[PDB]
């Protein structure tokens, strides 16, 4: 299915960024910064702002381990999905 | 981007199903059952069974208006995304 | 303030039904049914139907104690709020 | 009914502050501070400190669009309700 | 520490039921029925009723794969604590 | 039963810290500080850093009353469990 394909897509993009550094299944502040700035540049306003990136990071990182795992990632998909529907 | 592409895809699928009947911007049970069985067939177990479909509908429709609106639909992406990353 | 008065309003309405029976601070299915059918009759579709009332009770009672307490009630005020704004 | 009046009341108050500037349908940081400091003065601790208003704004604005829309505002009502029943 | 001790306790108890049948690391409807009725009988009302066990299983199995995984099980702890501090 | 004993355990630790200052039934920052660093040292990363204790305090304190009450505490239990299982 296309819907399935879009889902595997999102999953693929997650890993695309999570493997660069440290844990392969988790995103570091730095990797999330990349993901955010390159992949949602037209979705989240001011995503370019150091403060905006930090605020998003601190909020996904529910368990304070300094990493964003896949389950925490889902939150971001939901926010983004909200924006994309608004346009 | 790609990520933005996928998210736009998801939005577009919603609407692919929501305009068939009643309100254009929301899914009725019928509409939701179509979307589930053909677009998540390989994602949610037993998704074809009547009981599962009803259970999922009853859960999304948080405000009991017998419609699944976009906000409510986000939750399903969440459930699905979970599953898709699992495979 | 006006906003403070409406919030005090909702708390008072909650007690208005929670004292009828059993614990004074919680709603039983009965007390909830009365509240729903007499105070949200124009907010939630088919609120009069048995099925709907139970589905609602079954969802608010997160701890499964057969009582809806105030924190659990706040959920209902959220659904209700969505509803009112949409009508508006 | 009364419960319904109170709800419509809260929606009204929302609109009373959202129409002063920018989109009519949403609350700016500024609009939000106004409502907080004169509508909730006797509900949230130290709600008259810049720090506390920032924090509430930052939390209610989940999509980071620098605006607080009605669905996001509902969370504010939840926090408030909590406080009001405590008295 | 003691808190750590209790948390480890909970995980342990999860496992003592999850390994009985099927996947070792997730709970089947049967496995859960066993955990609820034996470990939570003085905590959740009417936990010995067929109907309640199922409503609790249906609720926990957020992804409809007919198993309760540790993440899903965490919500049971939340429901239970609420009750425990009540006594 | 053991699970029940662990739950009660969790409630007792909470109170062990909550009775120290101000209201016996809620944790002040200071009280929360102690609890975190003495009961979760081997569970949450850098729990020792003043920045992290503050961030955790700010997240639990949903109503902004500068106390963490039992309900709000349950979120902390969930973050911790998640970690303890991961270990
Ligand atoms: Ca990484
Ligand atoms: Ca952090
Ligand atoms: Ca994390
Ligand atoms: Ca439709
Ligand atoms: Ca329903
Ligand atoms: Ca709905
Ligand atoms: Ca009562
Ligand atoms: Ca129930
Ligand atoms: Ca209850
Ligand atoms: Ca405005
Ligand atoms: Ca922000
Ligand atoms: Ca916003
Ligand atoms: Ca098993
Ligand atoms: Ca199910
Ligand atoms: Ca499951
Ligand atoms: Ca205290
Ligand atoms: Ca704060
Ligand atoms: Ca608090």
């Amino acid at each position: 299915t296309k819907l399935e394909e879009h889902l595997e897509g999102i999953v693929n993009i997650f890993h695309q960024y999570s493997v660069r550094k440290g844990h392969f299944d988790t995103l570091s502040k730095g990797e999330l910064k990349q993901l955010l700035t390159k992949e949602l540049a037209n979705t989240i306003k001011n995503i370019k702002d150091k403060a905006v990136i930090d605020e998003i990071f601190q909020g996904l990182d529910a368990n304070q381990d300094e990493q964003v795992d896949f389950q925490e990632f889902i939150s971001l998909v939901a926010i983004a999905l909200k924006a994309a529907h608004y346009h």
